[PDB]
């Protein structure tokens, strides 16, 4: 027979990709009440966070105020690189002056990125994130390897982003201290549409973990998360931390401009590959928009960790390491409709559901 | 090969979960006209109802008036536990003073729940429902077992909620007289979203029944039901009764406040894990809302049992026990669209379809 | 392993049901241009129609004017039975007085239905349709068998409706001259929702045909059709004719009341199991509504047969009998979106697409 | 067992058809930055384009201005045939007078189409496109074969449209220099709805390529494309070029009338099988509408090629021939929702996403 989906090559369509809305965690036998769950997890090989959450390296999400707030809440911020090197380094210093808090900073690849990285290290950064649209190439692997060789002793080096097992494996071989996963799932991202390229985020995590976990390298699940439950799903798929843009962009600490329209409150949120971000040869792979204002970061993080704690209680996971062993059930569109509230008019805002 | 959905573990995504909108009952050879169908079914091992329906233990669904009405209609109510012990016990007495009608009452786990249970038994309750978000743990199993040991002679003890075969089996082993199934399907429930945890309700029923039916323990299908046909589906999947919140919350007998907006009529309906219910450490797993007013309970129950009777006629099921042996066909989104009315503007309200 | 969808019984969920929007006909080698296609097909064992279309036996679709128009267009009407026996018989006579045109009439089961049938035969009806919600029972089979024994010589006897192979086989064994398929697909039908019972219409046809075709008994595909392409699909699945309600209810010849609202034109269309039809013990299994006015029947039939002719050209089918051998490809929701016009604002009405 | 979808014939439903929104390209190891990608590709056996894009032969898409613009941008236009032969030939001459640019022209089948073809060849056309709704028949195959025999030396001859392996193979055997694929995917097309016939476009490409690629015959993927990413998908499925209607109809160079409604700007765009096009025996297989105005063609083509270049960078494809070897992952509806921007209000127009 021909392949059921066309042509004669069984490997042309190589797998079925799932994302967060395709799966649910199965409850299991539990001696863990949400209050007693330990939410700590490895950000990188050497760095463990109290709360397994980091803020996106975006000019509408993370600058010093967000980095400070995230660290105090037990996570970490990654300072964006859409600003001069001296300014990014200064923001690292600001976070460092606020109580020796952990902080990360994004860099690109090449000579200017090298100088940026060295200035960030001098400023006391804890984590360098080599942050690129496509990490599966010699330029990114060389950057990760060279950084580890030169400053690896004082700084952890993260590489990303990937969406496959082989790209995750290449980053592991280059010496990455963590691997960041996500090609296209971002709320403001058009990569999958403009280039046609990506992998659904749950499958991308499962695949990257298949390479990283046996090598003891933590995986950061970056993009596509919209609810506390999605964080539990990402970790159960094998990630060690989750990176958030949209969920944090509406908070007081995000550096986006505060917007008032139709008697409502918003903040700007835009892709770093949007036309506006690139200006402030490649065609854009993001859009510019706004998200509703969500109040203080601390309260958002509390709701997110609370949802994670519930998941740990339901699945009998005393630690994140046990949560990573939980099982999924795949669901249909009807299952998804059933999972959200349905057939009711919401009359009151919930702090963890809008 | 890697698993088609990612990673190398075939059991990571353990099954495909179906819910009501994913399946239809197949018609079969029949000598049963709807009028002659026997809708009676076991609520628990010792208690058989004339109509296999019970009202949810929620502060917007079941208080004494609902409990009285449900019992008179041939089902039963489960009195909610969001009120002082003396008041819940008093409501049991009110139902009991109205003609020796059957009544159930929810309790939690722990010392206060124990005192509540003893007061309810003293008041003459027929069924205690140990009613928890997650029953697969020693606390709930111990509560069920201790209740059966102490008052098991005069009261039936139900345990819930579960969504897996193993959790249903644990409750059976603890001595449960029925097992209640449903993690996340409720109309006002956000568990699946906030915690990421659950199982689509048809599969959850099939799995629980695989453990309960061979032990002679009835399964209560709790949550997610929106039409009379869904009740037939739940029973065919193997449940013995169905528990309803949304479908009954809009009735005259529900204790929710009656609301007038936009020239229309509603009643409040809220999750017992909503912020408003919890107040009146855990983050909410429900929302607060309203549902349209549906009139007297009796008329709603008549329409629901009528739909069930039709299903029994179509499937050749003279009893609920035979309905539990019916077969399903799985359907696609197109099948679902075809099942509901389509391509027509409804001009008149139907008593059993809105 | 447990069954992937739950429980331990592989046959509990017995198959995957497809309907019209799930499939497309594959083009094939062709020496048939649409103009040369022969659209004739068996309505029953003895009766062949020029156009393989019949109008539904509904009080908002078929009375004498529709029956006359359908016959003149090369199809047939089935006169509804929601009126006194003498009136239904009179309408048969009216059609018969209009040029010896073919006509059918619906009857139920039991004594009154028997008298109705005899009066219809006396009036010259060509086809009796034993027309019931569920045909898989002794009452319907006996009616079909008795009618064939008593008047089978002068009248063709159709039985319906079924949605399974075994029910189709029972009707064949009872002596049915055609078998009508459709449990729940109707536009105004709530059977699948109220009772939870049915089978998606393409699979229902495939299954019924598996029983009827080897016995030389034509299958009438009844309900769910919305476009000319759906007719081609039904016939390719193995049906010999298609029965239409919605598509014909908006025509001038339908007996529904003509409605003017919002500067637009509609006609009433209602299920025969709607509360309004039943009045003019069972709960309703239909709704009451309206459909847009579509003009003269002849023009609608021309567009429908034109679409069928195109399908025959694409599939290389010179006759309906060859069309019944065509192949399908199954499609996804994306495939369905692609099939309809997309990403364009329609500015002009098309005669065969709204 | 019966076939899981109904009946006893395993080949009745022959395969599962995918289209663009069902798949994503997997990133791969890459030494190709978008800037260095070579986007050139074969239009036909003898003609290679700098940009693998051609404009649809439609009266609202391609006349001389569009043909000139496409050629200058490195693609080609196919002049439509809904106008007198002398006028179509004149437009060929106009394009030819503008710098020896490449140009194609559509013809039908039969005597008038033959005269049209000869006049187009005399006028200097580079490519004749035998352009029919259904190419799998002797009339079209004879036309292709006769054209190749008579003028094959000076002109390339394309045949279409097909949606199957066997029809593609027949065109290859007839001597086609390229095969054009697409039955029903067009934005303005109702073929799949009116006739019920077609195949989802990715599967159609895979199937046609299975016949054409081993014979060295390029495949033109015609219809259904809405984003730059879709072009990358079509080429990865094995096509050598993509034909665009909707994406180009809104450009300044399209010959559609410019429309002003609601303070917005549109241009007319209609199917060539719409009632309006056919007039200016068959029932229509297209609709008439409008699309938003998109500005100069050059800027649209730049955005489209930019997206393609990104895909080549992500997949490590230095040439289109390597892109044709890329792998897909199949996605679910959740995956598709995740791929587009989600959970954000777009506040600024993006040049490559609306
Ligand atoms: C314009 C786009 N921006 C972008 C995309 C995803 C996420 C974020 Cl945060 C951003 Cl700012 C991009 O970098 N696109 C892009 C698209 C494809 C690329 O391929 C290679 C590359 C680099 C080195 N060797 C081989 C390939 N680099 C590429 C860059
Ligand atoms: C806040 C939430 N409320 C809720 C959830 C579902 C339905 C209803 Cl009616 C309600 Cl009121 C809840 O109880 N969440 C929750 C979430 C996870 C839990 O895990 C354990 C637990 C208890 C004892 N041992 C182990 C785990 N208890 C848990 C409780
Ligand atoms: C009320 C409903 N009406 C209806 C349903 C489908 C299509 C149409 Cl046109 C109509 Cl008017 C109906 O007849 N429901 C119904 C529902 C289930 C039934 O089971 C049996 C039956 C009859 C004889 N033996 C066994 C079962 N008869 C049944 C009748
Ligand atoms: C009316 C329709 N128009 C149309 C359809 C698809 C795309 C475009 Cl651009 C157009 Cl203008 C059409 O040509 N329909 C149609 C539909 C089925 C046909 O079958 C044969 C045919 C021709 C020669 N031998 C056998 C079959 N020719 C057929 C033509
Ligand atoms: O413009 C872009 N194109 C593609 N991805 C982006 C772009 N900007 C940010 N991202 C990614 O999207 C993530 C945020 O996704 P979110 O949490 O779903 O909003 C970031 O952490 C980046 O990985
Ligand atoms: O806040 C909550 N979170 C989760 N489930 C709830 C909550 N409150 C009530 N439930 C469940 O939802 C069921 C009612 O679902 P419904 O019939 O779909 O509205 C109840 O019987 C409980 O099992
Ligand atoms: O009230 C009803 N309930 C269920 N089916 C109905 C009812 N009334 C008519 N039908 C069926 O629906 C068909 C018409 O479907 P339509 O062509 O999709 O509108 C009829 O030919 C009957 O088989
Ligand atoms: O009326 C029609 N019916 C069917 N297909 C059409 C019709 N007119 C144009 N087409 C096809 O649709 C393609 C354009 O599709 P689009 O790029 O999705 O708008 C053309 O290149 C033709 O192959
Ligand atoms: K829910
Ligand atoms: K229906
Ligand atoms: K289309
Ligand atoms: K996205």
């Amino acid at each position: 027979d021909p392949v059921p989906t066309g042509g004669d090559d069984p490997h042309k369509v190589a797998m079925l990709g799932l994302t967060f809305d395709d799966v649910l965690l199965l409850p299991a036998a539990s001696d863990v009440v949400p209050a007693t769950a330990d939410t700590s997890s490895q950000l990188t090989k050497k760095i463990r966070l109290k709360v397994p959450l980091v803020s996106s390296a975006m000019d509408t999400v993370t600058e010093s105020r967000m980095a400070i707030a995230m660290a105090r809440a037990g996570g970490m911020g990654v300072l964006h690189r859409n600003l001069p090197v001296a300014e990014q380094a200064g923001q690292v210093e600001m976070v460092k002056r606020s109580g020796g808090l952990l902080v990360g900073a994004a860099v690109g690849v090449g000579g200017d990125a090298w100088v940026r990285a060295m200035m960030l290290v001098d400023a006391g950064v804890d984590v360098l994130v080599v942050d690129t649209a496509h990490a599966h190439n010699r330029l990114v692997l060389d950057m990760v390897g060279k950084l580890k060789s030169e400053v690896g002793d004082r700084v952890e080096v993260v590489g990303g982003n990937v969406a496959t097992r082989s790209a995750a494996a290449a980053l592991v071989d280059a010496g990455a201290d963590a691997v960041k996963v996500g090609v296209g799932p971002g709320s403001i991202c058009t990569t999958r549409v403009v280039a046609g390229v990506g992998a659904p985020q749950i499958t991308a995590i499962l695949e990257a973990v298949a390479a990283c976990r046996p090598a003891g390298v933590p995986v950061i699940a970056d993009g596509g998360l919209q609810y506390s439950g999605d964080i539990a799903k990402a970790l159960a798929a094998g990630a060690s931390t989750a990176m958030l843009g949209s969920l944090l962009a509406g908070t007081a600490e995000a550096p986006g401009e505060l917007i008032f329209v139709n008697g409502k409150q918003y903040k700007s949120y835009r892709g770093m590959g949007s036309l506006g971000a690139m200006r402030g040869k490649l065609v854009p792979e993001g859009i510019e928009g706004r998200v509703p204002f969500r109040g203080p970061l601390s309260s958002v993080i509390h709701q997110l960790t609370g949802g994670l704690r519930a998941a740990m209680g339901y699945t009998g996971s005393p630690t994140i390491e046990v949560l990573q062993q939980a099982q999924f059930v795949r669901i249909t569109p009807a299952g998804l409709k059933e999972s959200h509230p349905h057939d009711v008019a919401m009359t009151v805002e919930a702090p963890n559901y809008y």
